């Protein structure tokens, strides 16, 4: 848990920021040259705030596998002049599974909080709000609104972004690396 | 940090509970027997909530120093038959400060919440909203109401409860051995 929370805070003082877009306020982690990932229901427009200053948005991705089936993440590239430290090798081929996680948000109603919420495993296909979405991490903790966006990460390893939660249960789409080029 | 965190999330498990108050929803750390600890602006009635379940209160001491000055905690004596692990092994006989500390926050608000809150410095004297308070310990990072109660820690240390934010800084009220017995 202490690695992981320690390597947690480091990434998320690298790589990520806060994000308004008109559908609310949500974590964002940078991922390689200015491209990012945002949970699918942040709904990007042409304009975001990124840490309350505009940023343009280029492009916008809503995930989708082989079959159409959706994955619950949208990728953006920003009209910025800086690019983001890679954080590609730290993105698996494939969904991963850890004794010890924990995720990270970073907004205003929740300022640099970590939650510990242990297990990770691979959940697969989930209803979600009344939508098929595959390739879910599920995870078990107190689950409270305004947490969409946060990055999910044990020691050395990003492994998705939490997309939603009912009760005690979280579940983060899978982060992988072939999402990236 | 982590041995930090590992720290706080196993205290927070073994002593920790929410609480309501008419006055609002707080973090609550049991210290021994049926002692427990608030933030003075918990101010607790004659029944609290305690995990939900409605608990009587025996005893409730706003603490005060030799002056009369205000230290921002009150003590309250739990009218239940359960006796909380002993933890006054872990509370300082004066103001701590530490290089790594974390915040840890258990509520609806913020349930299972830890903050990396960096340098623990001896602030002392503080006008705290409007009154004189003394024994404050001061942190920088991005503080937000409903963090009030927030347990402060680092490795094998408790070191107080969060009492007040401004912006970038917080405070806590120094937990001190001799306010037990």
């Amino acid at each position: 848990m202490g690695p992981a929370f320690e390597f947690a805070v480091a990434m998320m003082k690298r790589n990520s920021s806060t994000v308004k877009t008109e559908y609310g306020e949500f974590t964002m982690l940078g991922i390689y040259d200015r491209w990012a990932v945002l949970p699918r229901h942040a709904k990007p427009g042409p304009t975001i705030l990124m840490n309350d200053q505009e940023v343009g948005v280029l492009d916008a991705k809503e995930l989708v596998d082989k079959d159409g089936t959706n994955l619950e993440l949208t990728l953006l590239k920003l009209n910025r002049n800086e690019k983001f430290r890679d954080i590609r090798g730290f993105l698996a081929k494939e969904e991963v599974e850890v004794n010890e996680a924990v995720l990270a948000i970073n907004t205003s109603k929740f300022p640099n909080m970590y939650i510990p919420v242990g297990q990770v495993t691979e959940y697969g296909f989930l209803n979600l709000g009344g939508t098929p979405t595959k390739r879910m991490l599920m995870y078990n903790f107190p689950t409270r609104a305004g947490q969409c966006g946060g990055v999910l990460m044990s020691t050395g390893k990003v492994l998705g972004i939490h997309v939603g939660g009912n009760g005690h249960q979280g579940f983060s789409a899978a982060l992988l690396k072939h999402y990236f080029n």
